[PDB]
DNA sequence: TGGAATCCTTCCCCC
DNA sequence: GGGGGAAGGATTCC
């Protein structure tokens, strides 16, 4: 068992660089304009030029202009990055058949049937970093170990433009040494529960009675951290498929009025239906982001697939259900479509 | 901001 | 008691 994990660096920004090389050397910030005010929006990502000054994914765009008033700010062109990504995936598909496409910018490859050890793996690493640098002009970080979680961690250490092997002895210290907050799947809310439980490192997971751990963070998560800690996590590489498709959009004002919201909602369905493209959903959800950034959703499953005129009419009922059941104003509104035939 | 997975808890119908 | 749903929310990650 030997897993290789690949992670395209500062991806959306690097793609705008590849597309206009003049941009190299300059701090680049790829933004998502919400279009309420001027520069209402958030940061989708920035190159390391910008990132070293605090500008990063999820700070408002106004906050990023106060730090770097002369950086280059580009609106997000997703469809573009979506295609460049595909082309690269295809490249890796020739390095192995066992390949999990994790996100727009990550993939793990099972390379047992291709390689004999951590030296031969390394070489395959550089063989690939190179081939992507060559064909597509994009730098990636490569992390390597016995499973996916440690391949990913390896990569976090080695970024950007890095390559790294975490071998079976280094995994051993890391269970003791690694801060559990730095484990994939443990976000701020689990990190805090785990601290008040006495777990700051991966290895303190064993010192607790399981059923207390289950009681704090869930079973699924508890079994995960446990197996990880017993050098015993070993989930395989899967070809995961889209389970849902949707679209959420921001209104120029916060509103409670049904006629004010509807056309935002209809545009969301429209784009959603395009994105489906010969896919037929059985489930529609209406998601609202209320004025204080809380998220409330109402939905419905059908026995048949959903056509557009049915998605139109049913979506308005579920939005009604939200206004009725929740007293707050509405900042964002959209749809998600799941349960494909 | 915008997208999408997965888990958990609760409710329900019913052997 | 338990299987099998669905629905709504919570959490994470990119
Ligand atoms: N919070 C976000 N909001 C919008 N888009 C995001 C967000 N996070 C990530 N993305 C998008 C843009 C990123 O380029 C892409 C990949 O994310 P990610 O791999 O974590 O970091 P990154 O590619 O920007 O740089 P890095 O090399 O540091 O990981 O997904
Ligand atoms: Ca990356
Ligand atoms: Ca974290």
């Amino acid at each position: 068992m030997i897993v290789l994990f690949v992670d395209f660096d500062y991806f959306y920004a690097q793609v705008e660089e590849v597309l206009n090389p003049s941009l190299k050397g300059k701090p680049v910030v790829v933004c998502v304009f919400s279009g309420r005010f001027e520069d209402s929006g958030a940061v989708a990502t920035a190159n390391y030029e910008a990132r070293k000054f605090g500008v990063k994914a999820g700070i408002p765009i106004v906050e990023a202009k106060k730090i770097l008033p002369n950086a280059v700010y580009l609106p997000m062109r997703k469809e573009v990055y979506q295609q460049v990504s595909s082309r690269i995936m295809n490249l890796l598909r020739e390095y192995s058949e066992k390949i999990e496409i994790a996100s727009i910018d990550e993939a793990y490859l099972d390379i047992s049937d291709k390689v004999r050890d951590y030296r031969e793996a390394y070489n395959l690493g550089l063989e690939i970093k190179n081939k992507i640098l060559e064909k597509e002009k994009i730098t990636v970080t490569v992390g390597i170990s016995k499973n996916k979680v440690f391949a990913k961690i390896a990569a976090d250490m080695a970024k950007p433009n890095g390559i790294k092997v975490i071998d079976d002895e280094e995994v051993k210290r890391l269970i003791r040494e690694l801060d559990i907050a730095d484990v994939p799947g443990i976000g701020n809310i689990t990190a805090e529960k785990l601290k008040k439980l006495g777990i700051n490192k991966l290895v303190d997971t064993l010192s607790i009675e399981f059923d207390k751990l289950k009681g704090m963070i869930g079973e699924a998560k508890a079994k995960y951290l446990i197996s990880l800690a017993r050098d015993e996590y070993n989930e395989p590489i899967r070809t995961r498929v889209r389970k849902s498709i949707g679209r959420i959009v921001t209104m120029k004002r916060n509103s409670r009025n049904l006629e004010e919201i509807k056309p935002y909602l209809f545009r969301a369905i429209e784009e959603s239906y395009y994105k489906l493209d010969k896919r037929i959903p059985k489930a529609i959800h209406v998601v609202a982001v209320t004025e204080d950034l809380d998220i409330v959703s109402r939905g419905r499953t059908f026995p048949h697939g959903i056509s557009k005129e049915t998605a139109y009419s049913e979506s308005v009922k579920l939005l009604q259900k939200i206004l009725e059941e929740d007293e707050r104003k509405i900042r964002r509104i959209g749809v998600r479509f799941s349960k494909f035939i």
